[PDB]
RNA sequence: AAAAAAAAA
């Protein structure tokens, strides 16, 4: 059919990706290491239990034996780490990198002293590959389950199924508004697929909870995944403000620590478990005699374990994980399939389409959610992203079926009415609407905060052109940091704090740059990347688009998507510090420096710096 | 061409 097509396309654009993956690594000679996916002089500096019965140790560089330092490759939370004293010392996963520190949680075996030296290497993983692949084959061997309908859905086969018409709905929220309401009652009611297409601030997580709160009531099982283990948690946490019965799939480390509570681990921490533990200390008393033994009785932990999963998975009503966390060689697979009723993917415009087929072969019906017009899956092969690797399940969807299977919302409730209709009118049709409570706000109605020139402005547009403001194989740009600076500290000198303000270039050069000249005048604010920044809001956004030559060249700033993402993270005010001159050779970056100047208050760097030679 | 993130026993 058109799945064993798919399928065996699918698999190509992905091995394409592997491969242009591996080049990238196996191509960049144990110091051009160091800079990079390395880390040397290690130090062990901490030693305690956690997390949960594990052993987190952390580290800190050595220079000379003193400083410094780090200068990783972000090497950041959440990733796989050798550790060297010789060879293979263990294996264990990063807790948190601070650049004086990096702690990292192991899995159990031995110590390990301080009286050392250590190395610490960034291994890749082929697991999310290997998954995606076994995902797809299955999809492409699958006989009648209960999927079976869904899947010829999703690939055109056969039609949407009627309306399952709902008796109407008794909300546990209230002040919902329409689109939100159309949105709920329209998912329920479906039978293979509602997508929920919700633009920035339109509380589409309000809107999903809802529905959830009401597939749990119909008394069906949910599972409830996304892409990343930030957006399971969005979720995680707001379905435990509703009391929720919940469980989230491990590993801890890689979870909002707000929310622990609620992992897998947790959970089997609370017993009946103390005697699973307690025999724990028996396998290791008898790898010590020595001098058939263990596999007599390691049949007891895989019944024990696999005994309390079971229970816990079963008394849940809603189930979380990432789209390749709810792989079936994960805790899912001691559920008998037909289990799950319904699965949300949330965020899913913003997931490779070959995970989203991990969670969706395991219920008959899906509900999907997030905003195709931000942000796409990442792609490193540019063959692959040509060939439609960066084409969400969502998006194709959206594409193909539109309001046949899409509820739209449509009034949002973060930004002034200023900054909304441009994305409105630009991004998603001139259909986006203010809150009556929001399309007014500005800084200065914020308490502490006077009344100013900045604090009192919407939008603000601070021009690069012709100052020669140039940049200079990411791009920084002294002439934009700089600039940011002074009207960071204009906000912050008329009350504004700094942990209401945000800073956003779209390139990590000027990120790391921006840093160095900010962290430490305001600790409390947060820099970094446009795609390091997907879902947060803040009461003020400052953008550096950078790019500022003579070539005329904008770079990837021409990604649609990008842009609008950037602008949209911005409630009482977002200013831009960009370049008139260059900026201007990209159509959709014009009509937006175009319109922060016919209803904006602009400025020319003229205005705010005192060298000038045009 | 582009320089951008995920995920992970």
């Amino acid at each position: 059919a058109a799945v064993e097509s798919f399928v065996t396309k699918q698999l190509d654009l992905l091995e394409l990706e592997r491969d242009a993956e591996v080049e990238e690594r196996r191509s960049w000679l144990k110091e051009l290491q160091s800079r990079g996916v390395c880390l040397l002089k290690l130090q062990v500096s901490s030693q305690r239990t956690g997390l949960y019965g594990r052993l987190l140790v952390t580290f800190e560089p050595r220079r000379y034996g003193s400083a410094a330092a780090l200068p990783s490759n972000s090497f950041t939370s959440g990733d796989i780490v050798g550790l060297y004293d010789g060879s293979q010392l263990a294996t264990g996963i990063l807790t948190r990198v601070t650049q004086k520190s990096v702690t990292v949680a192991f899995d159990e075996q031995q110590s390990l002293d301080r009286e050392n030296s250590y190395r610490l290497l960034k291994l890749a993983n082929d697991v999310t590959y290997r998954r995606l692949k076994k995902a797809l084959i299955a999809l492409k061997k699958y006989h009648s389950g209960p999927a079976s309908s869904l899947i010829e859905v999703l690939f055109g086969r056969s039609a949407p199924s009627p309306a399952s018409e709902i008796h109407p709905l008794t909300f546990f929220n209230t002040c919902l508004d329409t689109s939100q309401k159309e949105a709920v009652l329209f998912a329920l009611s479906q039978k293979e697929l509602a997508i929920i297409h919700g633009p920035p601030g339109t509380g589409k997580t309000t809107t999903v909870v809802e529905i959830i709160l009401q597939a749990v009531k119909q008394g069906l099982k949910v599972l409830c995944c996304a892409p990343s283990n930030i957006a399971v948690d969005n979720l995680v946490e707001r379905l435990a403000l509703c009391k929720q019965r919940i469980l989230r799939l491990g590993h801890p480390a890689r979870l909002l620590e707000s929310i622990q509570q609620h992992s897998l681990d947790a959970v089997l921490a609370r017993s009946d478990s103390a005697q699973i533990v307690a025999d724990i200390r028996k396998d290791i008393d008898q790898v010590f005699v020595k001098n058939n033994e263990i596999k007599l009785l390691r049949k007891e932990l895989k019944e024990r374990e696999e005994a309390a999963m079971l229970e816990s998975l079963t008394s849940a009503n809603v189930v979380l994980a990432t789209n390749t966390g709810a792989s079936a060689d994960g805790p899912l697979k001691l559920l008998p399939e037909s289990y799950f009723d319904v699965v949300v993917i949330d965020e899913c415009a913003q997931a490779l389409e070959a995970s989203c087929w991990i969670p969706l072969l395991k219920a008959r019906k899906c509900i999907l959610a997030g905003d195709h017009k931000q942000l796409p899956p990442t792609t490193v092969s540019h063959k692959a992203a040509l060939a439609g690797l960066s084409l969400s399940l969502m998006e194709r969807l959206a594409e193909e079926y539109g309001a046949r299977v899409v509820r739209t919302l449509t009034v949002q409730y973060r930004m002034h009415q200023a900054i909304m209709r441009w994305a409105s009118d630009t991004m998603y049709l001139g259909q986006l609407t203010a809150h009556s409570s929001v399309a007014r706000h500005l800084l200065r109605d914020l308490p502490g905060v006077a009344a100013t020139e900045e604090t009192g402005v919407p939008l603000l547009l601070v021009d690069t052109a012709g100052c020669g403001l140039f940049e200079l194989q990411s791009k920084g740009n002294p002439g934009e940091v700089r600039l940011v600076s002074l009207h960071i500290q204009a906000l912050v000198d008329a009350g504004v704090p700094a942990r209401d303000i945000a800073v956003v270039s779209p390139y990590n050069l000027q990120v790391d740059l921006l840093r160095q000249s900010l962290v430490h005048r305001h600790p409390e604010l947060e820099i970094k990347s446009v795609d390091g920044f997907q879902g947060r809001e803040k009461e003020a956004v400052i953008l550096s688009f950078v790019r500022s030559n003579r070539k005329g060249e904008v770079g990837f700033l021409a990604e649609d998507r990008r842009i609008n993402v950037a602008v949209t993270r911005a409630r009482r005010h977002v200013a831009v510090i960009c370049d008139s001159r260059t900026v201007n050779n990209h159509a959709f970056l014009k009509t937006l420096v175009e319109y922060f100047t016919q209803h904006g208050e602009v400025r020319t760097a003229f205005e705010y710096l005192d060298d000038i030679v045009p």
